[PDB]
């Protein structure tokens, strides 16, 4: 990932935090020169077996995901192939009218974590079922409303052969936290103040991140 | 892009709508087998010609973007290389507690447009300036607050040598509007109603889209 030094996450924990809150990654692998790369939006969790919860240095962590086995990307996934998992969080257009300085150019403040690693296809039906059950239970606790999957386990069994589950062993993780760090602190405060005052929670979320970087 | 039939864009204009609302794309090209694909988040606008010759499904449309020339992806951009531009819109986790049906499985409702096309690297200084000027002007008009760039054009000319601008000639565009179309109407309504009462704009936005998809 290409990241200007002043936009890197100040601490590794920022990356795990963004992934945890936005775990529907874009999973990308190389394709042919004619077709271009493959890309699928799919849910990622850390391996409950080993990594368990989200660490602050992601190197060597084991992640898990799943896709549709009919997805052509599944057939191109091979054990040993490299994969990119791109996670995105809050973002907002920055109008130079907020700056109070001239001259200027507009920009877009945004957040992204690019995780790269090596794929291992999961072939066991039960191991595959464990992955999706771990994804379900994890997300429901974090984002849901106390839903009990007990009465659905037979349903999970029935549809699970269509699940293409896989493991990713992380080789690198990079965060892009473009949050106006290139601007003077007074300028950053005006942008942050403008964002925190809008009824859009995405703008609010961007302002919160902006106020977290050191002065 | 792999899209189950019931999640395809309800109408081609939905792809234009999502791109225009969320124009910071992830621009992706193949890389080495050791490195994996290149990916850069960058702003995309339609070529000004395209609005006056609009193709139904975006096929043949021309799009414009730019990145840092110091970005290693710029050296891999070659005229004629295929590229993927991924745009994402509103999304929200769907808990089966909203369904009121058993059995069920959780899912994530989300929106995405994947645009594939052929790159043309722009090298001319004036054409590069035209790209960033039109991006700034478009985005400011759509998202900004009446900022006038006239006092900053000299500034644009100073820094435009670092811009790597490019054109993409679209070869296909596909939408993924995963908005509970697989559920019965009574189920979709419960999710919409719960999402619209969240007060988070991302959830309310997802609910509004959900309600605008006709029954499949
Ligand atoms: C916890 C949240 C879950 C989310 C967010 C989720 C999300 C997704 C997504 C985005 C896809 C599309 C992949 C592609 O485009 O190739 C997919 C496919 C699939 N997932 Fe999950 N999944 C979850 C849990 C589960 C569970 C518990 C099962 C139980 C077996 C399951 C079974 C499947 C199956 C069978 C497919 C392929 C066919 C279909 O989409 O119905 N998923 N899932
Ligand atoms: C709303 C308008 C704009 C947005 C959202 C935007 C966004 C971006 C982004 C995301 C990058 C980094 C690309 C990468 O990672 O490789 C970039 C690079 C760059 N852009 Fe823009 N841009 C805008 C307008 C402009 C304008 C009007 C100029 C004037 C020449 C300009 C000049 C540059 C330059 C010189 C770079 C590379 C070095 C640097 O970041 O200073 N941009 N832009
Ligand atoms: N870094 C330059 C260009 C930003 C607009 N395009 O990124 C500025 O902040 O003025
Ligand atoms: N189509 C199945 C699987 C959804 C979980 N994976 O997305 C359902 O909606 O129950």
């Amino acid at each position: 990932m290409f990241v200007p030094s002043y936009y890197r996450e100040p601490h590794g924990s920022w990356m795990a935090e963004l992934i945890r809150g936005n775990p529907l990654a874009m999973a990308v692998i190389n394709g042919s020169t004619d077709d271009g790369p493959f890309a699928t939006h799919l849910p990622i969790i850390p391996d409950p077996r080993t990594t368990g919860e989200w660490p602050d240095d992601l190197t060597g962590a084991n992640l898990l995901g799943h896709m549709n086995r009919a997805n052509p990307q599944w057939q191109e996934l091979e054990t040993g192939k490299v994969i990119l998992l791109a996670f995105t969080g809050p973002h907002a257009y920055v109008s130079p009218a907020l700056y109070g300085v001239t001259p200027a150019a507009p920009t877009w403040n945004f957040t992204s974590v690019h995780v790269r690693g090596v794929v291992e296809k999961i072939e066991s039906l039960e191991e595959t079922l464990d992955v999706v059950r771990a994804t379900a239970g994890s997300f429901e606790a974090r984002f849901g409303d106390d839903w009990d999957p007990s009465d659905s386990i037979d349903y999970f069994r029935k549809i699970v052969p269509g699940v293409g589950a896989f493991r990713v062993t992380v080789t690198s993780a990079h965060g892009m936290f473009k949050l106006s760090q290139e601007q003077p602190a007074e300028v950053r405060d005006r942008v942050q103040k403008s964002f925190s005052g809008r009824g859009c929670s995405r703008h609010r979320e961007t302002a919160e991140l902006m106020g977290r970087v050191p002065q």
